[PDB]
């Protein structure tokens, strides 16, 4: 599937990018989707090597420019080419270079006061930043869809008794029932606030939309660097203020890391009807990818296994839900 042999980047690189590999491998599964990682290593360094079917501009290139050029720092950005371009764009494939690098993210290592108000700086700087408007043309922007909430509600009926269920999805549905009062709740909440929201593209700034703890990594120099940028928007702050405090993966729920953030990002003024929205109309669209992943047998049964601990995990004490619910 690769559009290129592995060998065929030593070429590539010393031609757009002026270095010299002396060793490239194919990085198995690195990638998703339309994406093909590779890594390769310089006798002075390890480069990671992205390779992308197509010749259309990729929403997160466009972005990762804009954040360069209106110079947020804490970005992991890709190596330039001889041309100085983050990405050499080739007949019908395009290629992203970036440092090989190893930096634990927030799960595996938490933010020190530091870096958590560091990590409120760089948001707001991302809030802040001007988006010209050819790229706002090609930013997704924030409309409220109910496409999930409706998902969860076709569920409502399949958690009946059907003899054909296998354990996995006979264990989800029992779970379900036994959180029934919790589910609907999210759903029904995030309905109600949808209804009480009254959109303003006037106030939509850039996002990343899921700045979750595993999307900032500690790095060189004890600095942090927000990853993820394939899927940014338009969207009213709050759509990344919830994850500060928010608890998704079991950290980001403590009081003190919220007082260090906000020192940090300055702005307090947060809307508390979009902020308890976003918390729980996420925990709806999970909901209904994982539960959708186990009244179906799409994925063999160590995944779905997998997607049913997710799944339960939301429910545990200081957890998304119980932050959720405190929210309204």
């Amino acid at each position: 599937k690769q559009p290129i042999q592995a060998q065929q980047l030593i070429e590539l690189l010393k031609v757009h990018y002026g270095i010299d590999i002396h060793t490239a491998q194919f990085i198995q599964g690195g990638a998703d989707t339309n994406a093909f990682a590779y890594q390769a290593d310089s006798e002075s360094k390890s480069y990671f090597i992205k390779l992308k079917y197509g010749y259309h501009d990729e929403i997160n290139l466009s972005i990762i420019r804009l954040l360069h050029d209106s110079g947020i720092k804490e970005i992991i950005f890709p190596i330039h080419t001889l041309e100085a371009k983050l990405f050499q764009q080739l007949k019908h494939f395009k290629i992203i270079a970036y440092p090989f690098i190893h930096a634990p993210n927030g799960f595996t290592q938490n933010l020190t006061g530091k870096q958590w108000k560091q990590l409120g700086k760089v948001l707001r700087q991302i809030h802040e930043t001007s988006v010209p408007i050819s790229i706002q043309q090609q930013l997704r922007k924030e409309i409220y869809s109910p496409k999930w909430r409706e998902i969860v509600r076709s569920f409502y009926n399949q958690i009946e008794f059907d003899n054909s269920d296998d354990k996995l999805t006979a264990a989800f549905k029992s779970f379900f029932n036994q959180n029934s009062a919790a589910i609907h709740r999210l759903v029904d909440t995030s309905e109600k606030l949808s209804k009480k929201i009254q959109p303003d593209l006037d106030k939509y700034v850039l996002c990343h939309s899921d700045i979750h703890a595993g999307n900032v990594l500690v790095g060189n120099e004890e600095s942090i660097y927000i990853i993820d940028w394939d899927e940014p928007m338009l969207a009213p702050k709050e759509r990344d203020l919830m994850f500060i405090g928010g608890g998704v993966g079991n950290v980001w729920n403590k009081p003190h890391e919220i007082q260090y953030f906000y020192e940090g990002y300055g702005e307090i003024n947060v809307d508390k009807t979009i902020l308890s929205y976003y918390r729980h109309e996420r925990i709806v669209e999970d909901i209904a990818v994982y539960g959708q992943d186990l009244l179906s047998r799409n994925q063999n049964n160590q995944s779905r296994l997998e997607s049913f601990k997710y799944f339960k995990e939301m429910f545990d004490p200081n957890n998304v839900v119980e932050i959720a619910f405190a929210t309204e």
